[PDB]
Formats: structure tokens, C-alpha cells, sequence
């Protein structure tokens, strides 16, 4: 147990999903996993450890922003001996040939943070996720007929930034989506020495404003997980 | 609605006071105010509006870090017409002299956070609290008997920093506490004419690695949203 | 005596309010102070040192900008044993509902200058004026009528800017007044261990390009001189 | 013609190999192309234009540092058309694993430079390569029998960095291997949309001071140019 | 007539020498100038015109620190039509080879403050003097059988800095002397087009703690004031 | 002897020019000096040693950059006694009253990079001239009847940079002129202790796009070798 975690060495996977929404790692739970367990809910960030396919893969929400995964991840990957973790979730878009229910992969995470400043004397960091991570995600993607773009993405800090003209900025680099805690997940994986991903649906296009509907989203969604848990069954053979 | 708040236009008091834990925000609702109902759930974030001294008052978890608060701090003014944002939690003490158990008002709120400066066009914006709020603090702490101590805390956003040579800046330079959100709260009310006051109290000492037991837990924690309240009375006037 | 200041120790009071023009600390001192004596001229900063009540207080002037002050207020702290600094002057206003002749008193204060950060390992520190000499400065205002605006004053380093965009970026922050040193005084209240304080005129609106007249100089600087004596006097108590 | 291109366009082929010494561009012209031919040398720096196993492959030399590389990556994608861009050179390892004469793959790239930044509006601009290049290339050192490590390599502004303690923070976070460009030419790709990738050779290692000998660092070079080719192929296909 | 000076057009020559203490440009006024007449006395700070061998010239103090010293500046450029600026001052000097009553020419000016930042883009802004006038400072230095000390200054913002580890990096990057507001002069006299110049004789040792006599002052003070005035008439032919 | 100069001790005069391109090293070489013999050829960086009216010169290619630059004078300083380094290029000139074909000497060096600010503790570094190169320079000139501009100069990192304002703020602080490495080799010849000197010609206008014939530039680039051998001479004396 650590002082952001109810459980003991392991009761985690050594893989564990990171969704946003804890109740989302509820869903993932009991839609995927096989006599999965309740392994923690100290403040409510519900985590769960079960089997797929035979394999014991751990689910638990990281929070909104990168404080709040950084502190989850490190606990994580230190005290439970986590080896590789694989955020899931959502992205805003605003590259226009980038349509909604597309399937992003977080190569890099470019950000609005300075965590990476403090750790790294000021120079540039960059963010990046795990190769094999990223490959076994590609594979897993196609196999399932999913046409996934791996790229970068952006880690913002401030949900409602007040500097509106970083989208045009974002947009000439050809950041594939913008989310809050990719970057700061890479951080900590590469100062605590563990391995990452971040996985990421395009939920609603920042310039033809329009969001995915309800069900279309659930099913995205749930590719999106497949694709998740395909890729580590990948990653272990 | 909002994308993270699932209530509605006059389900929110004007005035909310947030604790960073969802449970501790129901913990509150349930044992001091009065008719207690749940007006949000989303990510399990949950939300409580009910009576105190026939005052409607409102209580919700914020989650952890400067983004998480952020966003919930900016739906509740923009969206649910909030006028006042209470932060109710604990923080860590650098300063000898500074004891568990001792209330702190954050009258000022240091930070290593980059989101002041993406506001302040990379300037120093001096993240301060409400005056009649702080000083209300400080009425309600004395008829109660509890001394508060005025002054700075620190904002951090990594919980687990690799600079372990910031605390003796921090103590340097006086600061009350170290928490994660202050700054960050400070940022919003002052962005969109709100008010803001953060309230904390010494749950551990960093040099003296000193915590507080269960039972004084509680107990410092009542005291404090005893303060809170009796601060909101004393500010109608 | 110190290369700034060619006096012993005993000759400043604990308490020393700093007008910007030495010319002013010669007013206050014949006008306001009992037995005010000179006790300094090294470099044309008249310092004095007198009687309020039968209370020993000193006035000195500290010129213009973070620098100089900061030198002036160093000084004073480590050598002459002061306690409490009082910075009298005045500002301009950018908000429109800030009218000329208003006192506003400085909690926080942002700035221009790189100070802040060289102490502050290049984060975001606070600089905040002592709480109690706030409170006090505010109870002496509404004892003599008048009611202070309490917030935000902006420390700038230039007089002409080459930044013109920055007033805007003030206005939606909610700075009450922009002068010149109460960033730097706050600073060095924090790295030695003082108390300070930074009370203002509203000489002129930067905006509405409206200048205090002469004779309404006078008559305000009275007021606020008044304030400040005042408000020692309360802390005292 | 560029003003630092004396060729026309169509005179370079769709990929271009860069070293950063333009005698090893010759050295690559007449030791693995097939009818290799001169189409720039405006400043010694060499270009040349043949074939490998059928298929159109330029190679030039990209001088020393992200300015020099800067100014011909850009002008390659934008007067030449050149679609992919594979630099070739050395680097020197940090990390105690990795040996010399090791094959890095540069997945991300770390920098000292301002340019990003400068790109970026001073955020964090993750320089990465091109996915699909990054995984050609294992595969190509796969098939060679090579096992090649991906990662991120760090491109210093200063060879001979007043900074030491730098490469202990690098050595902390991982970094695969220290060179001059990579950032650059990732940071001109992404925003040309060209696409980049740099393999680079262990040929010393900064803790142990030890380098290659004469005869390993010409051998271990033919075998990255050799990976580079045989990755293009492999991306036809 | 201007918010910090009211004399009125003509009252200032084309040319004037500005020491840090008001009492010094009286002292010039009243030794090396015939016919000098006080035009200035505002907050205590003495602006004097008189003749040196026909040759029209002004004297004014400035004030210490670079934000006193640029409000006096730009307000003779922009309003007096003041065409030469020459800041006569002391400067403390961390290198061993330096020996104290040294006349330093400062041909550019490195600095702590942020207003060439403000200025440049967040750049690096060579802070430099007008080469003629160092020229002719040499020149006349020469005459007067002094042998002057050309190169950088360091102006810094805190007479009384926190890191003492900065006098290390000066020293190692040969700066000739520490004084408080070339950087300033030489950034408004570029944003204005006029032309400056600072001279300074090196009254201390920061790494021997040695200060120089009061008796040697005075001459030293005398023998670079001289070659100031020496140096306007050379530059008027 | 070191690993960018395959050269041997004495093979290098105490000063060396220093063009952009190794070509013109060729040429200078051929055309200005006696019995000048090829001392280095390792990356095609042509460097000679000949002899000037008796006095033994040295000229070597820089490449492109600061970067570059950087490599090339550190070594030539530290590793083959280099005690003047001087550098001979083009500028694109923002100025109006600038015209073509005229000579700027670059007292100073503004800058893009961030080289000086890892040097100086993230400070500004004025980054500056030797007086005595420059006005040995000027004079040479002047005997050649060209009347030199002396002023600053920007390195710019990039030389196709994203922002074309920094175009405008150059002009208005009147530098002379724009080119990418005259604040990288004073950088460099501060930190071993070496004196520089950068002379340029205006090849051309940022604004007006005016554009020279070769023949003209042929000629003008004489003219500021033979004041920059000119110089050395008078350096001598």
C-alpha cells in the first residue's frame, strides 16, 4: 500500500490499462476481464486485476491531468512492480484529414506542462512511448481491420486554454491529438524506468466541431480496448 | 450539463467548498450539512448540495493536481454560477517552527506549475487569495480557538519531485505548506471574476518526518470544515 | 552605517514607511512626525526619524524601481533592525471601475523584473505583503471613511514599455495598480525574515488617460500617509 | 538551385542519405552505388545521385550541428522533393549498457537547441521520426543479424558542452546516445511534412572514455549504411 | 518639462554625464564646469548644465539600478534632445587580475534583468556602447597617460544577490567589473538611437574584500571624470 | 591532431581568418597569400597557412552555424595555440540607410541560440568583440577609404526561421546586420580566453529583396579580405 493506493505487491498486473474515468476501468473490468477483482478505491480511482485470454492484466484509473497520472504511474511502477502501462482514452483533433473514431497512437507527447523541464535542467525532452509498445499496437490495430496513426500528441495542462491560436501552431506540426497526460506518463517512465503507450480515440474534431454518437463512441471505445489488450498478449510472445 | 459536471443551472450553491477526495466531499455532506443531496457523479467525482444554518452550501472533490481543479473550478463559475470556491485539504510543512495540526490560509500560493505564465504572457502573476475571504478564515479560526498561520504555500506538480533541493528554497522563503492545487484555483477565480481561498492544515513535516495519526486526522479535518463554514456565515454580513 | 546609509543602529524606528521621493520622507516628517531628526543623506535619500503618538517611527525614501528599493530595504533589515516596511506611493489604474484617488492596498504583487526568480530557482513565487498589516491598513482606512480596494498591484521594471499588449493582459487579470517596487520590497520582507506592506494612490488610468491633479495629489497623499501611521499604531495593540 | 544547392530539381532522388562528413557521402557514392554521379558541391559539401539494387538513391553530406543540417534538409524537401530523409553518423553512448560499435535508432531526439522551442511558441515540441522508417529499419538490422536500440538520442548545440553534469541527467533519463542534428532535422520534417530518421554507431562512450579503433568504426559504418539502404527497400515494399 | 524632470527644451546640452548620486553630479558641476546652472532638482535628483572649454555640457545623476537610470534616459533622448549619454560610476571587479582604482570601459554589458528579454523576443540582446565614444574614451584615457580596461560589464539587478556562485561565472567568462545599469543604458539608447557610453573605475575587490580609500576616490574619481570630458571634445571633431 | 583538424602544432599561425566556406579558405589562400600549403582537408573544411607582406596567416573554412563554428575555434584556441580568430562572411542587412556592398564589423552579436545562456547561467551574456580587432579593423578600412559601419550583428540558428517578425524588432534595435555565427565564436573565444573579431559585407537586403551581381560580390569580398590582413598588420605595431 502506498499513500494513493489500497493494495498490496501483487495485487497488480504487471500491465496495467490507464483510462481517465474510474468508472471506465469498472466497464473494462467487467466487459473484458474474467474474474476480475476489486484491488483498490482509496479516492475513488477504481482498480481492478483479472485475467484475458488467460493473462492477468490489471485496470485502474489515472485521474484528469499529469499531476495526477504522474503520481499513479510512479506509485505503480515502484511499489507494485509494474512493468508496462497502456493509457486509454480520448482526443480532441485538429488536423482536418483526421476524422472522429480514429485511432491514434501516442509515438511522442509534446506538452504544455514543465514537468519535463524540471527533470531534464531545461532542455528539450523528448516525450516518447516504448517502440515494441507502439509495434504491437500497429499489429494489433490492422489485425482487427483498424487503420491507426501513430504520431504525436499533445499533453495539455489547462483543458480551457486561453491562447487559442496553439491549434493553428499544433496543427502545421501535425500533432494527431490533443489530451492531458501522455507526456507526463513518458516522464515518469522514463525517470522510474518502465515502459508506455498511450492509446487514443479521436471523441470530437476541434475544428468541424461535431462529437461521436453515443453508441458509435461505446464501440469505438471498445476496439480500442481490444486493440490494448491484443497488443500485450503481442508483446509477451 | 457540463462534460464534467452532470447537473443542472441552480443545482450548485454560490458558494462550494472542495476537499481533494470525492469521499471526503461525501463525508462532509452527510455529516454537517443538512439535506444533503447528489447533484454530480460523472467520473465519480461526486458533488452534494444541501443547508447549513439555513445556508446553502455545496461541497465536491476536486481530484488531484493544478488541471484536474482547474477544469472543475471553471465549469462550477462559468457554467453554475459559482461565486465562491473553498479548498479544504492538508499539506506537507518545511519550516521548524510550523506543527501538525497547525491550520494554514493559503493567502498566497507559490508554484512550479507553467499555467500562470501561459496566462501572465510569461511574467510573475502573484497567484493570491480573496481578502474578506482570508479574513474571514481567520475570524471563524479564533472564535473556535484555533490559531491559523497567514501565508504562502506551494503549489507542486510533481508529488514525487526529482529537485529534493526545493524544499530548503521553500523554507528559505517562509512558505506555510506544499500542496498540488492552490495555484491553480488562485489562476481560474482571477481569470473568470471569481473568488478563491484555500484552507489547509499540517497532516506531516517534511524534515521532521512527523504524520498524524487516524484519529487526529479526523478530528483536524472537522475543525477545518468547521472553520470553512463558519467563514461562509461571516461573509454574508 | 552601510555603503547606502550613513547611520547607527538606533537610529531608525522598528517600523519605516518609504515614500518613492526623498522630498516626500522631508514632508512627512516636518508635517506628520514629532522631533523628526535627519538620521540619513548619503546620496540625497533624506532619511528621518521621529514621533506618531509617542510611537518612534522613521520615513526614508527608496527611488525608483525593484533594484534600488531592494537595496534600501536590505539594509534596513539586516542592520538597522526593522520589523516593518510601509511602501507610500502611488499608480496607475487599468481596470475601468478603478476611479482616480483610490487607495489600493497591495496583498500580492506581479513583476516585470527577474528577481523573484533568481530566489525562487525560476519558479512562481508569491510575493505578499504581511497579512496583519493588511487588515490593519484597512481598519485605518475605514476608520478615517475611506474603504481600500485589496488585490493585486503590478511591479513593472520599465516606465515605457515597448509592451503596450500587457495593460490588456492586466485588465482581465484584475491588477488593481501598476508602480514599481513592491514586488522587490515583498521579495527581500521574504528572504530576511520582515514584514511589509504596499499602499497606493490611483494617480492616473493608464486607459482612460486621466491624471490626479495637483491639488488632489496633495489631499490623497495626506489620506494615505494618514493610513499608514494609523494602521502601526493598530499593530501595536 | 537553392543558394546552397547547385543542382536542379529532379537531380536528387525521392530519399537521401546524409552523413555529416561529405567525404563519407562520396565514400557511400563510390563504395555502394551503381552508377553514382555528382549533382551538388557548392560548398565541398558533396552530393551525389545513383542507384542501389535498381531503385534512385541520392546521398549528401549534412555538416556539423542543427543549423548546418537545418538549412539542407529543408531545401532538399522543399526545391527537391525528397520525401525521406535517413541521416547516418556516429554517436557516444552514456548509459553503461550500451556498448560500443552498438546500433541506435533515434525513435525520439532530446536537444539543447532553441530551434524547437523557437517553432513551438516555447512548449515542448516532442522531435520524433517516422514510425514506419524507425521500424524498417529494426527489421532491416533484424535481418542483418544486427540488434538495433531504439530510443532517444540527444543532439548537444555545443560539442564541447562548460556542462558536465548534463550527461548524468541524460545517463537518469535514458537516453540512447549524444550526437548534433537528429532534433533539427525531425523538427524541419515535421514541419515540411518530410519524413526523417537517424541510425547512429556507438564509436565512444563518455563515462568509460573509450572510443573505436580504425578499424572498427569503418567496418561498423558499412554495416549501418548498409541497414539504412536495405531499410528504404524494405519501405517499398 | 516630463513626469521626472521639470526643465524644459534647450535646458540640456547635446551631451551629459550621469554618475549614480545626485551629490556627485553636483560636485562635477561645481568643479570641472564653468558657468553651471541647476535645471533640474525634481526627487532630489540634480541635473546641471555649464561649459568645459566652451563645450556645452550637462550633468545629472541617475539613480541606481537599471529601472531608475532608463526612466532619466529616455525621457533626455525622447524629450531634451540629449544626443550622448556617459554614466560615470564605480564597479566592484572579480577578476584576480584586476587591481582596484582601474578605469574600465564597458564596450558592452551583460546583465541579470529582464527588460532586454522584454525587448528582444526572449533573445539574446548584445547590450553594447556606442564604439566611437568608447574609442574616443580610450583615446582620451590615453592623452592622459591612463591605460584604460576595455570589455564587458555585468549589470546586475540585486546589489545583494542570493547566488555568489554567479561572481564564478563572471570570472570565468572575463567580465571586467559588477555595476547596476549599463545593460539598461546601452537597451534604451538602441530603442531610442541615441548613443552611450559607461565608464567606471574599480572602487572594490569582490574576491579580496578590499575597498578602496576615500583619499584615492577622489582623484580616481577626478581622473575619470576628466577623461569623459576630454573624451566629448575628441568626439566633437 | 584533434578529431576535427588533422593538422600538427605550428602548422597554424597565432591568427586565423575564417570565411563560411572552405572553398573561399581555398581562395584567400591563393590569391592573398605566399607559399601557402594545405594544413588540414578532414571533413573537405579546407584549411592553409601561408604568408601575408611576412606576416604568417592561417585561413580555415568554419562551416555553417554556431554549432560548427563553435567545433573549429575551441580547437584551434586549446589545441594549436590560435590567439586571434577573425571571421570573414556576408550579412543580409535590415536597415535601410544599410547599403549594399557596404562592410559591418560586429562589435557585438545578438542571438537566436541558447549556447550563451548554458554558458552564463541562463543570463545575458553580451556577447562581444576584442576593441583593439575592431579598431585596427576600421582603420585598415579607413586607409583603404571604406568607412565601415561598427555595430551589432544577429546569429540567427535558423536560417529559413518560421518567424519573420523577429525581422522588424532587429531593425528597430539597429543591428547592422543578419548571419548565423559571430555570438557563437565570441561565445567561444570568452570562454579560453582568445579575442574575435567577425567583419562581414552586405550581400544582400532582407526587406528589398536587392540582389548583386557575382562580379560584385567577387570584388567586395576582396575588399574586406585585404582590410581584415590589413588589420593584423596594424595589430602588430
Amino acid at each position: 500500500a502506498t499513500p494513493h493506493i489500497n493494495a498490496e505487491m501483487g495485487d497488480f498486473a504487471d500491465v496495467v490499462l490507464m483510462p481517465g474515468d474510474p468508472l471506465r476501468a469498472k466497464y473494462i473490468a467487467e466487459t473484458f476481464l474474467e474474474d476480475a477483482r476489486e484491488v483498490n478505491n482509496v479516492r475513488g480511482m477504481l482498480g481492478f486485476t483479472g485475467t484475458y485470454k488467460g493473462r492477468k492484466i490489471s485496470v485502474m484509473g489515472h485521474g484528469m491531468g499529469i499531476p495526477s497520472c504522474s503520481i499513479y504511474t510512479k506509485e505503480l511502477i515502484t511499489d507494485f512492480g509494474v512493468k508496462k502501462i497502456i493509457r486509454v482514452g480520448s482526443c480532441g483533433a485538429v488536423l482536418p484529414h483526421v476524422k472522429l473514431r480514429d485511432v491514434v497512437i501516442g509515438m511522442g507527447a509534446c506538452t504544455d506542462s514543465k514537468v519535463n523541464r524540471i527533470r531534464f535542467k531545461d532542455h528539450d525532452f523528448a516525450a516518447i512511448a516504448d517502440f515494441d509498445m507502439v509495434r504491437n499496437a500497429v499489429d494489433a490495430a490492422k489485425a482487427l481491420g483498424i487503420d491507426a496513426r501513430v504520431g504525436n500528441l499533445f499533453s495539455a495542462d489547462l483543458f480551457y486554454s486561453p491562447d487559442g491560436e496553439m491549434f493553428d501552431v499544433m496543427e502545421k506540426y501535425g500533432i494527431l491529438g490533443v489530451e492531458m497526460e501522455a507526456a507526463g506518463i513518458y516522464g515518469v517512465a522514463a525517470e522510474f524506468g518502465a515502459k508506455a503507450l498511450t492509446i487514443c480515440t479521436v471523441s470530437d474534431h476541434i475544428r468541424t466541431h461535431e462529437q461521436t454518437t453515443a453508441a458509435e463512441r461505446q464501440t469505438t471505445f471498445n476496439d480500442m480496448i481490444k486493440i490494448a489488450l491484443e497488443s500485450v498478449l503481442l508483446g509477451d510472445k
